[PDB]
């Protein structure tokens, strides 16, 4: 049982999903653009 948010995420822009990194998203952050994603597990 560990979360953690990453800082504004640009990659957003073109493809997002915590999927990318082989984790599950919790909660997002607001962002210009792009969009923040908390991965755990």
């Amino acid at each position: 049982g560990v979360c953690w948010d990453t800082g504004c995420q640009l990659n957003a822009w073109a493809v997002r999903g915590c999927a990318q990194y082989g984790m599950r998203d919790v909660n997002m952050k607001s962002c210009s653009g792009g969009i923040i994603y908390t991965c755990c597990d």
